[PDB]
């Protein structure tokens, strides 16, 4: 009548019989140890850089226990509920016999966070002189309050490596001379083994490991305010934005979708000239047309005024800044702060010829516009040259975010007075000692050859994944991601539970852009974020 | 394997006690509690409309049977052993109809023909409570296979005695569903461990190309969504078409981005070539369209109505009227770019639009399906005598120029080639297909179709990863909608998709696509039409 | 009628999704004909020793329609569909503290 | 409940009362024993003529393992897919107590191919005498890499025989002194048993053995470029042909189905005079009509001249060469090198009587006819009975193939410049010491009387298979095929991985045409195909 | 000098990739300073 | 003769079983099957 | 199992043996003069 898990009319199959030997005995071609090629060797969880700069104390690696360590264990957890057991570790430094410096590691018990101080060293540790050749293997025991910790669980028995004895070389002279590269290899403990398993494609009621956010490679980064990939990194006192912005609670900060699509909107022929905006065909916000930029106009002005720019132009790279030349009316371009789009055109009532595509987010008052930091149904903007008749409707909409209007050295959306708030503009005041950041981006200009920057709040892949999965992260806790280039410069970014990024540095600029990036888990918000620049 | 010294961290773990306990409170008993329970693979419903003998489930022995094995496979390379398969039958006791299964040895591809039963087979029936299961024996030459191996002792189920629904005979009666679960056989066991991100010498297991969700289906010709279904006895177009050997006659990368290229302006508006700027093909735009122009043509003042307004369902037929036409407009074959000017000449207000591919003799254009660096043209106006352009550039497709019912993509003459074109005609009893796609027209609101060679998120894959496949068997993917219809596509080396049917109709658009690894081109692809 | 229902014991810390994949998990099939009412237990797997009254994160059980519900006289409207009940009794090994 | 492929409820005949022990007597009728009597006796395979003029060391049986040996097995194998074990081989000679000489026996392991040299003997062998009346019977043990041999495995154990010591004869002297024959039988070894039972109709994942191309019989052969039966061979250094030529991977550079049928095309009545350029009606090659001839005119000739001369008729055979003399000429006649063909005229609107047809492939600009070598839907000219200026259009229907225009002794298809390619140029150079051939066919002429022939690349029946089948061959191993006339002459032909015919002689000659062929298998093209011709 | 180097026994059927991850596999390190050479074995993992 | 350390590559070969088997299916019996058969040097008449 | 002296392996021999394991006596095919330098081009054609 019923159907207990696995049972029922069994039969094998026609001339079917899996009769060992041919199976089992087909193992001969291997020499296999057990059903765990896992516990047998180690992998490369990661490698840290050690330079003649950092001073005796600063911790170099602060990893916490959990399958996230060894990759195969990692690649398996995607099938289980919780784990248990220790993890054998082997690490070694790849330095040169000309160097000099000791290093020690310690197994910090669950519940405490190390401190960049020598005293913290007094504890059963393992030295490792820079000259050491044969690597050293020790174990990370599973000291656990519970019977087993399931996937997440932050309070694991963490490991750590700090500078026991400053590393120096008998060759001073230059700046950040050099250093050596260290590496940590993990091996699944002999007493480690998972436990109950997960039902494929299920969601962990307590969030997943946030570590997976941004691309482990610069190249295909790109922002959210705009599609152009990240150009540089900029730091400021405060950071505000919302449109292509998402949060850990997946709160719709803005009104657009996690990606980029051609803004398409119908409109009515204002019977005048520059026509009436407001419709919003393909959008998930009553009115507010997903895709509209966070920028508007700063000074109320008329859409009328052809040919403005500065002066003649051609005398490019003419270090401006005003004060006080009289010839190149720097700034003004009649109607700046605009959004040039590749529009389709209208249609319906027929006869026409593309063009147009100059928008903003203000308000329609015949010949004037006048801004507003508040965006509602009837606030979008456009431009035209679709001569009036009987006044037909349903336009051929569409257009794409392409250009802006050469204001000045102002990186797009550099001020609150510019940000098109929808309801609540989420900012970000420094935490602990760290400072918020921004993602510099490029944006094509309109009158000039090529120019102007744009401030982005978060990488596209960030917003993307942030609006789908669910990663539980404490309130006052970050998200440790190590970014690096090629020269040797390395720092961290701790994502905020609000969707922002932080760093603990004063200023950086000149770096081999072809970067890379990983994640070292997540630490508190107060503690800073060491780094290496200059 | 273990090289190096070893040291304690004064607080070492007392193995047993802990871990040798946790399990207890974990219920965790069967170490590999994933090799003692049946999972669930696919589940296709069997109906009465099904004619006796149509294969209902042709699958080959491999780790692609069970999910675990599947997600576990990514770690290894070798595998030997059998896999069990349980089927659950659900259908009113009143029913009748037997289904028979069969085990085909490695070296033979399953045929829809009734001849199958001419081989030892089993007899399974619907009215049976307790489900039936049986092992899929692993007969092999080698001592174990690498994931590249597709030919093995495979299993299949066919409709013996037609499904019978007593009191049906009308407007709906339905069929009955029957699932398929799998359990990793005891004799089974993986072998060689694959080194992270390793490359399988002879390709991969081509079965991921066509994404699972229909919504994520863009065309290789347009940043637009699939939308549907056309079939033709002859197909082609290598505009953005790739091959299994990553080789492509195209000139554009899978991606769909803006078209950045300099220009040329004397003081006769048009002309211009742009050329050389951000491409992987000597002086050829990485986003430049295809179809050129049907005739010679030159630019012409403004638009050409062709035929008034309020032209609907009393139109679309060519010359549906005397004070009519459905052709002339003077740029009837121009792709609507995303107009945008750069500068140098500086003085603005420019938003061009028209940009097909031809020649530039003053005001003359003339077509050619030959794409020489010097054949890319534009539409513009600079206005101030001398020169210095580097103007326009940065554009992006939008629409096309209003025409008649000739969807762009069926005229082998109006197709730009780089030298050779990807030819593909009916191979046996299967037919070549195309991917219909909507495209914003340049006047009549939204309209006209456009064919595509392969789904976008498809080529992306072929364009990069290396896959395994004999140019004698096209990999298969199962497509199903939300109603009850479904068919099969069999991408062939060349990179096209095929179908064993003659013509399919409209259907509930929510589409899900799976895969059956692959089949030989010598046979058709069953389906559930109407 | 004909049709089958699935039974699955979801461990703590995970939350069941209304998808199919849920079934690629050890389950217990269940038929619509079976007049005999099924009675199994949701064993308590725990992290701690004793569960604090508020612990909202515990073992869990769920039911999903394995195979649709078929009916020989299909046609129009919401054809039909029977009800299903669910009773409860404190397990033997269940005791407070 | 269920049921296995045999189980079920039996009932027993009705009047089969008596449905038993009947075959009791029937068994006597044929006194047969084991249902496998063939697995017992010996079957003939082949025999060779060992001549006294045959120098020391010379192969005689390159025969290899595989059920392809014995006919019974070979036949039975049609029902399986798996075979293993060895095959016994009994064979002997009929030597006279006078003669003297020794033959060698050697079991060549898989993966190697025996060479007709002496060194072969510096291998463990078994000597064999000409006197021994006792027929020898040893076995070719199957050494294998795999477990079971896939039907097609052409790489297996092998056995061979080589003349150890010449054949001496006390009454030497002149001519081919003498030489006795030697036979060879076969019986399936005991340890030889199949394994995998294929289901009828299923399709094998690989491909059958290529020993099934050429028909065993010279009779039905016929060229592939022309429907006439072959009547000679062409020993050439190069070969080229795409039209109706197929590759081994079933691909074809060609443009036409492997068969000869009438060519139906629709040409648009030019209104003026002769036109040409008429696209096909139904063919598996866009534009290029399936069946349309091969070459094109070797010069910019025009369409005209009635019974244009090429002088002297009745002056039969004073012909050939370069016009032989002033008065007598060898080639002009305007539309020379043209394919003649009866043709049924359409009629469109009206006007009767078929009337003409003279075709080829070239560009028809004006009333000229320049030759194109590259074939596209724009080069299909002809000759007609258009007439009447109403500009009546879309004339004709069909036309076949009968002749061509007497271009001297030019066996059509002997120059690349004359063969028309669709894009590629399928060919083959002298691989190994082997040379490529053609198949001297025969093509009727017109203006003259009756004469001249034309080459050919694949024996039609071949291409036919190539396109309809799918085999497996080493890109370095031909397809050994034996040919034999009515005397004794015999030689081998091979098949290129592309599909061409090769020979191991520098020149072959005249031989009785009641020819018949056969198939051996595959041999590295690096070895010459022996032959007893000349 | 200064620099480590590692070797790995790739199984038949796969082709290595110039990437660090490819390193995660049972390997053998060999610091540039290493003096005493190292001996390991290349097993005959064979299908046939 | 052997100088230097020694390390495993986690997947070491189980000598016997394999190689101590191959021969079987190789007919290979007489280890030095080239010291138990006569070859062939010259041959003058 | 062993090979019979001077036999050809039905499946090709190891290609590795081609060119001289020493420059000096290299020399080309279009001409006898030994190789002078190395040049690279988009396409390469030849046949004699």
């Amino acid at each position: 009548s019923i159907t207990t898990p696995e049972q029922g009319t069994t039969v094998g199959g026609v001339i079917a019989e899996p009769s060992v030997q041919m199976s089992a005995a087909a193992d001969m071609a291997t020499g296999k140890s057990v059903d765990s090629e896992w516990e047998a060797f180690f992998s490369f969880h990661t490698s840290v850089n050690w330079s003649t700069s950092e001073t005796q104390g600063k911790i170099l690696f602060k990893q916490s226990l959990g399958p996230l360590l060894n990759p195969y264990l990692t690649h398996l957890a995607k099938l289980y509920v919780a784990w248990s057991g220790s993890i054998e570790v082997r690490f070694s430094i790849s330095g040169s016999g000309v160097f000099g410096g000791k290093l020690a590691a310690i197994v910090v018990p669950p519940g405490i966070e190390p401190i960049q101080s020598t005293s913290m060293l007094q504890y059963p540790h393992v030295l490792f002189d820079a000259r050491q050749v044969e690597p050293v293997i020790f174990t990370i025991p599973d000291l656990r309050s519970t019977l087993y910790h399931l996937m997440s669980d932050t309070d694991t028995t963490s490991l750590v490596i700090m500078i026991y004895n400053d590393l120096i070389n008998p060759y001073a002279n230059d700046s950040n001379s050099s250093g050596c590269i260290v590496t940590v290899e993990t091996k699944p403990g002999p007493d480690f083994k998972f436990h109950l398993l997960k039902p494929p494609g299920s969601m962990l009621t307590h969030g997943s490991v946030p570590c997976d956010l941004i691309p482990k490679s610069s190249s295909l980064w790109i922002g959210n305010r705009f599609w152009s990939d990240i150009t540089d990194f900029v730091i400021r006192p405060f950071v505000f934005q919302a449109n292509r912005h998402f949060d850990f609670n997946q709160e719709t900060a803005g009104w657009s979708t996690p990606r980029f699509r051609p803004i398409t909107v119908t409109i009515s022929q204002k019977e005048g000239e520059m026509l009436g905006i407001g419709v919003a065909t393909d959008y998930i916000v009553p009115g507010i047309p997903d895709g509209w930029p966070d920028t508007t106009i700063p000074n109320e002005l008329i859409p009328a005024g052809d040919y403005a720019i500065t002066n003649q132009s051609g005398n490019d790279i003419q270090t401006k800044e005003e004060y006080e030349s009289a010839m190149i009316i720097s700034n003004n371009t009649n109607f700046k702060s605009m959004y040039i789009c590749g529009s389709l055109q209208r249609a319906w009532g027929n006869k026409k010829v593309s063009n147009t595509a100059f928008i903003t987010t203000a308000t329609v008052k015949e010949n004037k516009l006048i801004p507003s930091n508040t965006i509602d149904q009837t606030k979008i903007a456009i431009f035209q040259d679709n001569h009036v008749n009987r006044d037909v409707q349903t336009s051929d909409d569409t257009l794409a975010l392409l250009g802006y209007t050469g204001i000045g050295e102002e990186a797009i959306g550099a001020d609150r007075e510019k940000v098109v708030r929808i309801g609540v503009l989420p900012e970000a005041g420094a935490r602990g000692g760290n400072h918020p950041i921004f993602y510099r981006n490029s944006m094509k200009l309109g009158y000039v050859i090529k120019s102007i920057d744009v401030f982005n709040s978060q990488i596209l892949h960030t917003s993307r994944q942030l609006s789908l999965n669910n990663y539980l992260l404490s309130p006052d806790s970050f998200a440790v991601y190590r970014i690096i280039d090629s020269n040797g410069s390395w720092f961290d970014i701790g994502i905020d539970s609000d969707g922002f990024s932080f760093v603990g540095v004063s200023s950086i600029g000149k770096l081999e852009f072809p970067l890379t990036a990983s994640y070292m888990g997540n630490q508190l918000a107060k503690i800073r974020l060491a780094s290496n620049i200059r």
